[PDB]
């Protein structure tokens, strides 16, 4: 997971844009959770951030565990439109930076934004992914080509990703 | 243990088809280490007797890895018993999960909620089983909790114990 060349990115990306509801109908790099509802819903703070709820969860000796829900913050980078930090984490230790390949707001049911991510903490510096974030449930088929086309300039390859469609869903 | 309810605590009447589409799981008697993970489902009747959703199924592998796919679960109500709903049902999987509705309020209204008492079985254990609230919002309405503080009573349960998990979908 090299960060991408700044040239392939989203070259303007108004991060107001995130808001609200959001489905990922697509990814490079499932978990085990892939089937469980996709559902994002995101809220913008002021000028330059996102935030999400996010989980936590410990094992311990016992075979119990204890879990709690967290806040995740990215901010925009002033310079470069289409990336994103979450630094940001407090007593969680990790960073998770993400890089926009593409995206289509028209506020229509078609609307995405490609999302490359790349991660770090204590244990790892190996962490990251793609995923595609869809306003429909189901990934629109109008938009695989550009889909094709962002995959590519990373070197990777779109065919490859898992297809998970209605996923909370009906 | 969950044993079986009382069937005269359970609702008299209810209409498969108020369970459709959209509903959060916002508070449950014993939660799973993905409670805070989004609680969404999105319901659909099948006929006039089915209720139907998505599930998903896991296996974690020899070489740490896994393999995962999409399932559906379908409850059939009883027709002596609205407020019983049975998912037997279940091919390969070979499991059972039995709910039992102990209070519900469905007005079309932003507080609409269904509070399901449930109990499993498979192969491996026959102790699997909870109590959840569905409701319409994304955070338990604060107007029923006396509501769900009386149907816990009824089972033998205290709301009070119970965790509570608004958002969980996001702010
Ligand atoms: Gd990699
Ligand atoms: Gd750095
Ligand atoms: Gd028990």
């Amino acid at each position: 997971f090299p960060a991408p060349d700044p040239s392939v990115l989203v070259q303007n990306f108004n991060i107001s844009d995130f808001n609200g509801k959001w489905y990922i109908t697509s990814g490079l790099n499932p978990t085990f959770d892939a089937f469980d509802c996709q559902l994002h819903e995101f809220h913008t703070e002021g000028d330059n951030k996102l935030v999400g709820n996010i989980s936590w969860r410990i094992k311990t000796l016992d075979s119990g565990f204890f879990t709690r829900s967290a806040v995740q913050k990215f901010v925009q980078d002033p310079n470069q439109p289409g990336v994103l930090y979450n630094h940001d984490n407090e007593y969680l230790h990790y960073q998770d930076d993400w890089y926009i390949l593409s995206s289509k707001i028209e506020n229509k049911p078609e609307d995405y934004i490609f999302v490359y991510y790349r991660g770090r903490n204590d244990a790892w510096d190996g962490y990251g992914g793609a995923v595609v974030y869809t306003r429909s449930s189901v990934l629109p088929n109008s938009i695989i080509p550009e889909l094709e086309k962002a995959a590519k300039s990373i070197g990777r390859d779109f065919s490859t990703f898992i297809r998970t469609d209605n996923t909370c869903g009906p």
